[PDB]
């Protein structure tokens, strides 16, 4: 009962030693890849999928969303506004729609149900989510809400549960109810590990820990997860290295937010970090040693005036890389290949003369792959190989949108007038194919999610 | 022979002089002219009524540059991160080479510039203006007949900008000479093309205008007699203009600016369109102002060839008329113009993180891709939702899963989406486009003839 996908035109695997292929296939049993190659033998397969006038890719991997704020797009006061501004904007909305009961938790499953349906139909299997500007997201059953949405979709999903536990009071950056205490993040956050996580190869589900940040969250918290991490083997999230993010840090502990970090036990590799626009040139290295990995988010970037994060540095120390999209809200698409373009043309002005520093097509596109899936830690992702968990995207190369593309890989990111993915599968199943969802209902999905988004 | 009604349309975005926006409003159209914009429209002498509802109407998007041509030099591994020279000459030898192996005659050059001129009603465009330089031998080819078929086959509104580089490095300038032409050549030539072609009349379908590549690629004798043919037929001016190496370039030859080379050459008036425009010295901005030339934003290639943000912001504050393009698919490497502009709209904002008032809006951006390429062009017939204009008109879908929570569906139309597909196009009158599918042209024919003719 395996399937196989047939005669796909061109292969990206990005395996150790970056293989690409023509006109070959993959094999799939159950959750796994059993092989990538020519002419596979469909001896034990009970379905052949024709994957001709197609390009193959890993399985998108957005590491960053907050699924809560599709309902907050394109909103006209918050089109043209610096990070303050963007902030009060998106929290007071969450807490004033919460209050109002416009937001409750099947309100947030919905939202959550079309994003992560858009996810799919854009060719990304693996989503983790935050919600650092909504303040009643755990008195709410928020996290509930989400994992609920992704299962029935049966897209991979990771919750990273986030929280602002340093009050506006005692110092903080945040209305005196946002707050939770210590105890009570890391009790509801042990629930959740033992409720919902996968720990084992090829898990749909998985539990990660995400202060929204140092300016926001109390060292005690830090050091507590930086032990449930070790406890547990989850994964360890914050933002990193956003404008002012320093001089914040710098008032409250005088030293920087990396120095912050390592103090209090997040210098190490259980730890992915986003945004990190604008650290200290000579603090690059440290990270490296340590082995966080860094998120690069784009659309956010520019979005919030913030400009270009030191990627190809990063990539030059040898740092892991992933891409994600953030919120609705400060994008305002969940369209993580579309974001690649975005990035693979802002970053060149800054180094007019030196095209070799440019990031390419396929630096990106690792980004968005195998970059994301080391940022959650799976191994068991973001590689198209024998042993590899079968999530597998893939786009038509026969439009005319892309008549005289030479490379497939480059037309991907260069060309289009559409990013929908053509043929998507996740843990073996296949969710989309003929630019359709297979399961899902949409029209009924766009209806539900609509009547519910706050007028 | 009735008219069109286009009802109920979710939203409809004017830019008309007041710039009047209508929510559950109808479309009215006959022939090749708007009757009537505006809610509850009579069907009285309407032969077909087609369900706008779910939609977002814009006037048609409208590309003030591209180079069709380079449709067939799409995403060449070779040219992916490379520096304007490199670039240049990359196109240059590819083109010219292509050509004497006889793979790139005038016959090639239409069907690829069938697919992109395809591609573009797709994406919503109902005008495109193609600048094409390349006219290889001892006799100047039908390569301008060729994409002039083609846009005619289609149905899609045309500006055809004959474009030369009569500049041969053995004088300062850039290109193998195989490319270089007499001025008397391009002059002659240009003066039969607007015989046969042009079409001055309103709601003209083909006109022809006059481009020389740039003043580092070509002769003061050509720009002076380009104004002059300009003057004596009507028909306007275009060039590319302050791309970064050019004033030096300029001042190597000539001891002047670019825009002072321009105004001795007769090309400082309101005849003119300028491409990218991307570093004039700051104190030549009010003077672009008083002339009245129009500025193309040509974001994507300024970004892919590491050149930067334009001054849009400075050129709107002296009320300089802006443009948008996308430039030729050899340096952007598409012909998606909503796609682009989301490009602009995101790209702009680093450069004045404190101000974010000096931002340009989804609004801004999709005027100058509509009115604002009209106004380049010199067409007020076009780029306009209103009694009397052109109907050339583009729709969107707002009901699709990736644009649900949607609060404006103008800015969720560059902020949002999976894909930038229209779903309805009309050109002059004629319906092209329905459910993101031609509805004259026969779609996976094209796609099939032309990449047969792709030189590989
Ligand atoms: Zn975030
Ligand atoms: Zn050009």
């Amino acid at each position: 009962r395996m399937i196989l996908i047939r005669g796909l035109t061109r292969v990206i695997t990005f395996d150790d030693q970056e293989r690409e292929l023509e006109d070959a296939d993959i094999l799939i049993d159950g959750p796994k890849i059993v092989a990538v190659g020519k002419n596979l033998s469909d001896r034990s397969v009970s379905r052949t999928i024709d994957g001709r006038g197609m390009i193959a890719l890993p399985g998108l991997i957005n590491s960053h969303q907050h699924l809560y704020e599709g309902a907050m797009r394109a909103i006209p006061q918050l089109e043209r506004v610096t990070m303050a501004s963007w902030l009060e904007g998106v929290l007071t909305r969450s807490a004033g729609w919460w209050r109002d009961g416009k937001f409750g938790p099947d309100v947030i499953r919905e939202v959550a149900r079309a994003v992560l349906l858009e996810s799919l139909l854009g060719g990304i299997t693996t989503v983790a989510d935050q919600h650092p500007f909504f303040p009643g997201a755990t008195a709410d059953s928020y996290i509930d809400a989400t994992i609920e949405a992704a299962t029935d979709l049966g897209i991979r999903f990771h919750a990273v549960r986030s929280s602002m536990t340093l009050g506006k009071s005692e110092g903080g950056f945040c209305d005196d109810l946002f707050v939770e205490p210590v105890d009570r993040v890391v009790q509801h956050c042990l629930g959740l590990i033992d409720q919902y996580h996968e720990p084992e190869p090829f898990g749909m589900v998985r539990i990660a820990l995400g202060p929204c940040g140092v300016p926001y969250d109390k060292p005690e918290l830090f050091e507590a997860f930086a032990q449930m991490a070790a406890d547990y083997d989850v994964r360890l999230h914050t933002h990193f290295y956003e404008p002012l993010d320093a001089g914040m840090s710098d008032h409250l502990y005088g030293m920087t937010p990396w120095r912050f970090l390592e103090k209090h036990g997040w210098a190490s590799d259980r730890v992915w970090l986003a945004h990190a626009v604008v650290p200290p040139r000579e603090e690059i290295p440290e990270f490296a040693d340590a082995g966080v990995a860094i998120a690069h988010l784009i659309a956010p970037d520019l979005r919030m005036g913030w400009g270009l994060a030191p990627i190809r540095e990063y990539l030059d120390a040898g740092i892991t890389v992933g891409f994600g999209t953030t919120g609705s809200a400060s994008n305002d698409g969940g369209n993580l290949l579309g974001d690649l373009r975005l990035a693979a043309l802002a970053h060149r002005p800054a180094d007019p003369n030196e095209p070799e520093k440019w990031l390419s097509a396929r630096e990106l596109l690792r980004m968005a792959t195998r970059g994301s899936a080391e940022c959650l830690g799976r191994p068991d992702l973001g590689v198209l190989e024998e042993g590899r968990a079968a999530d597998i995207a893939c786009w038509r190369l026969d439009g005319v949108d892309r008549v005289g593309v030479h490379d497939p890989a480059i037309g991907l990111i260069m060309t289009g007038l559409s990013d929908r993915a053509s043929l998507v599968v996740v843990n073996g199943q296949v969710l989309v194919e003929n630019e359709r969802p297979v399961l899902a209902d949409l029209e009924r999905i766009v209806a539900n999610t609509t009547a519910l988004i706050p007028k």
